């Protein structure tokens, strides 16, 4: 029963999947693997029993996975922050010291809404194409003075050098599960679920449960004006959540916390699409409540309206 690992053809995808397989081979020295190169296709490959596990970016996974599927692992989180990559002429500058009316590229409502609010005198225009395509556009064509990208993506590509500015939460908060990898497996597949569990990082898991619960209870998806920020320090788990109108004019930003001691290891159902029976459920549950609490606190202040309008 050799471990078949489904992956997209794109360079970044294949890199991410490799780092996972690499970590599985560290815990299971001899264990044999096999890599097999609009992500529903891979999901269909899980159903056809062609593939055994697929590696996703957490933020690209629905808060509710299709019946039969589950997230078997939340890997250690990389850098969650958003980053700015400047045009060569503006190298050395910050969004804060850019010429007024400078066009910054981004096809992210979350990023756009937040940055129009903190940088009113900068124009935020959408930009399309993979991470490389956008870099061709930023450099060659004369339109964008800068672009916005996830720090974690540049780091995996080895484009760390191109990072011009690491955006703080007080300027732009990250998408839920940004910078963290999720391993998607069949829920009725206890064997794979057992192996893959080594990949669970406790802190990251609790944090991404808070973030996904929160997003889930706002009935939000991948492309909605919703950002978060989580941190664990001395027993406490901190959650900060916010919503914005497409233009970031009206906003709601709140923070709640839960006393959740960060766990050691070990039939209950998954949480926000995540199976993790190998780590204590008390904290997982407790982190979910955090999401729910904050989500309700934002709804109590008309978050739903802001979101319904945001939907074009
Ligand atoms: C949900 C999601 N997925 C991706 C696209 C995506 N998905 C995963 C990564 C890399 C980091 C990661 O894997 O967490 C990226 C690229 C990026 O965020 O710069 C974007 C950004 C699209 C854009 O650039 O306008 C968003 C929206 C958001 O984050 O608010």
């Amino acid at each position: 029963r050799v471990i078949r690992v489904g992956t997209r053809k794109s360079q970044l995808a294949r890199i991410q999947t490799d780092s996972v397989v690499a970590t599985l081979k560290a815990s299971y020295p001899g264990l044999q693997f096999e890599i097999i190169a609009f992500t529903k296709e891979l999901e269909h490959a899980l159903e056809k029993n062609e593939v055994d596990l697929v590696v996703h970016s957490l933020k690209d996974l629905p808060t509710v996975l299709p019946p039969g599927f589950t997230i078997g692992a939340i890997c250690k989180r990389e850098n969650p922050h958003d980053a700015v990559v400047f045009h060569p002429k503006f190298v050395g500058k910050t969004l804060e010291t850019l010429p007024e009316k400078s066009v910054v590229g981004t096809s992210s409502l979350r990023r756009a809404a937040q940055l129009q609010r903190k940088f009113p005198h900068l124009e935020f225009r959408s930009i399309q194409g993979n991470l490389n395509t956008r870099l061709r556009k930023l450099d060659e064509q004369q339109e964008f003075s800068a672009i916005i990208l996830a720090t974690a993506g540049l780091q995996r590509m080895g484009w760390h050098n191109r990072v011009g500015q690491i955006l703080h939460p007080e300027e732009c908060m990250y998408a839920v599960g940004q910078g963290a990898l999720g391993v998607e497996v069949r829920a009725k597949d206890q064997d794979i679920l057992d192996l893959v569990g080594v990949l669970h990082d406790p802190e990251t898991l609790l944090r991404c449960i808070a973030e996904r619960a929160f997003l889930r209870h706002l009935e939000g998806g991948c492309s909605v004006p919703v950002a978060v920020h989580t941190a664990m320090k001395d027993g406490q788990l901190y959650l900060t959540g916010g919503v914005w109108s497409l233009d970031g004019s009206d906003s709601i930003q709140e923070t709640m916390q839960a006393t959740i001691h960060v766990p050691q290891h070990e039939d209950d159902p998954q949480l926000v699409g995540i199976t993790a029976r190998n780590i204590p459920r008390g904290p997982q549950l407790a982190a979910q409540n955090l999401g729910i609490s904050l989500a309700n606190l934002l709804l109590s202040k008309g978050a739903k309206n802001i979101l319904d309008v945001a939907r074009q």
